């Protein structure tokens, strides 16, 4: 791999509906190939889908290889995709099964349904596997009951889906939860992970990375007034060595040594590069820079430059090559952007950390 800056994965046609693209997610397959997807705001009918673009040259070039269509509901696979190559067998699904989770939503935004698709051929073909969790109207207003934003992680023969939940609307504006499965078909009960006792609090957007000491780094945006008249979405994290037990961990505000206060839609990854504990790398949805931590989340975070533009839930990935030397930084644009596109940069962590 090499350093790359602002490579276009997809530039949408102007007849796509603003924002046209949003919400980048990606995966690296064991052979090193990179896959990318996003919310694809094509005019309907037919129903929206999640496109799957591949790079076989470490991000230099990209080509569409498949599309994940809403074969289960016919509504459209509309919001919040997530790609995940299983690192171990789960039930009847071998290691290397490629999963997509994402939300099936009708055009009228009346409902949400996080569904799970699988591919056994590295993203060429797809089949519906299960519903994970369904809810109400797909708008982030209090009193509504949607579900949102799946994140998938396997551990001990199980798959965990973390997501944001508005269904307990009598008690919380929003929570984050998870469900677990040992077969991808049958999901356990909803487990509350992050809840707060002020109704107007809206923690959301869970992203997890495993650390080399066995702790899991669980990052989220914490929407709150914090007792003031002004709402914000600062980044918080919880640390636990049990990825199914988050509620018992106190939240920790991410503090940056420069004084930048990162907000919205985090993403976190870990590389072995940078020191004896490696480096945790975090993005927000608001800042173009990156935030790093060489002490497993202790102390303060160092803000570093980044050549990729800022964007909503900008996605990070530590590529496997050379033992974690290269970082993908992948944007799909800004909220309600008039000129969104899907792009990627690759940074050489040997040099930038």
């Amino acid at each position: 791999p090499t350093s790359l800056t602002n490579v276009t994965i997809f530039s949408p046609p102007s007849d796509y509906i603003v924002p046209r693209t949003l919400y980048p997610r990606n995966e690296q397959l064991p052979n090193g190939d990179l896959l990318a997807t996003w919310e694809n705001y094509s005019p309907e009918p037919p129903a929206v889908y999640f496109p799957i673009y591949r790079s076989k040259d470490h991000g230099k070039t990209w080509n569409e290889i498949s599309r994940v269509h809403d074969t289960v509901n016919g509504y459209g696979l509309r919001y919040q995709p997530f790609l995940y190559s299983l690192p171990e067998r789960v039930g009847s699904f071998k290691k290397g099964t490629l999963l997509l989770a994402g939300s099936s939503i009708p055009t009228d935004l009346s409902s949400t349904d996080i569904v799970l698709y699988a591919s056994q051929d590295d993203g060429m073909t797809w089949d519906f596997v299960s519903h994970i969790a369904a809810g109400g109207e797909a708008r982030p207003n209090n009193g509504l009951t949607p579900v949102w934003e799946p994140f998938l992680l396997a551990n001990k023969g199980k798959l965990i889906c973390y997501y944001s939940d508005q269904r307990d609307n009598a008690t919380y504006g929003q929570t984050m939860v998870h469900q677990v499965t040992n077969d991808l078909k049958n999901w356990g009960p909803v487990v509350e992970d992050v809840t707060y006792p002020t109704y107007t609090d809206r923690p959301g957007m869970p992203v997890v990375t495993k650390l080399p000491n066995g702790q899991y780094f669980y990052v989220y945006e914490y929407g709150s007034f914090f007792g003031t008249e002004t709402y914000s979405f600062p980044l918080y994290y919880r640390l636990s060595s049990d990825p199914e037990n988050i509620a018992s961990a106190p939240g920790q505000r991410l503090v940056v040594s420069s004084g930048t206060q990162p907000t919205s839609s985090p993403y976190a990854v870990w590389t072995p590069y940078g020191g004896e504990n490696g480096t945790i790398i975090v993005s927000s949805g608001t800042q173009g820079t990156l935030f790093i931590n060489k002490a497993l989340g202790e102390g303060e975070w160092t803000e570093i430059p980044c050549p990729e533009e800022h964007g909503y839930t900008r996605a990070l990935r530590v590529l496997s090559e050379d033992g974690g030397r290269y970082l993908v930084v992948n944007s799909a644009g800004v909220l309600l952007g008039e000129n969104n596109r899907v792009s990627v940069s690759v940074m050489d962590l040997k040099e930038v950390l």
